[PDB]
RNA sequence: UGCUGUAAAGCUGGGUCGAACGGCCUCUAGUGCAGAUCUUGGUGGUAGUAGCAAAUAUUCAAAUGAGAACUUUGAAGACUGA
């Protein structure tokens, strides 16, 4: 890891918690919703039903918010936004906003390279 | 295209697009939908399916026309039957 050393990052659940019957119906979106029905097999946690979000799956507080490279990602919209990462170049990486123009994005990439800040999306436009 | 969050969700690559939009501290509310034989609009399967069967009945040729069972004319065969 090129970042500040950390314990091995553990993700207790790596899949996506998908709402019940978002596979059965198009009108039911995958965005997680807790079943509230009286008879629900999922709300009652029958064997074979889907896993549900709960606080037990919470991430280790020491590896939380770190991408696989070990950085915390901070959203940057202009070159002056990189100033808050001057003393955190080994623990925070910059991500250039999607609505930044191709010109200002070139300026942000050039200044980030000058400052040693890592950029999570260094290619797009 | 991926990343972050247990999650509600946030951010991001590519494509499309064409004029506005967001983060943060607060304020406010007509603020979150799968259901209500919900409302309005739209769209399926059914399905090229049910069917297009009352009132006797049409046929040959020529003309016209891109195209004629169905139009026009001629010839015939019929019917309504005062
Ligand atoms: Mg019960
Ligand atoms: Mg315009
Ligand atoms: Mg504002
Ligand atoms: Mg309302
Ligand atoms: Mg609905
Ligand atoms: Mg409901
Ligand atoms: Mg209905
Ligand atoms: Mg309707
Ligand atoms: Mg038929
Ligand atoms: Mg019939
Ligand atoms: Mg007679």
């Amino acid at each position: 890891a090129t970042s500040v050393p950390h314990p091995k990052i553990v993700k207790k659940y790596t899949k996506k918690f998908k709402r019940h019957h978002s596979d059965r119906y198009h009108r039911v979106a995958e965005n997680w919703r807790k079943q509230k029905g009286i008879d629900s097999c999922v709300r009652r946690r029958f064997r074979g039903t889907i896993p549900q979000p709960n606080i037990g799956y919470g991430s280790n507080k020491k590896t939380k918010f770190l991408n696989p490279a070990g950085y915390k990602v901070y959203l940057v919209k202009n070159v002056k936004d990189l100033d808050v990462l001057l003393l955190h170049t080994k623990s925070y990486a910059a991500e250039i906003a999607s609505s930044v123009s191709s010109r200002k994005r070139v300026e942000i990439v050039a200044k980030a390279k000058k400052l040693g800040v890592k950029v999570t999306n260094p290619k797009g436009k």
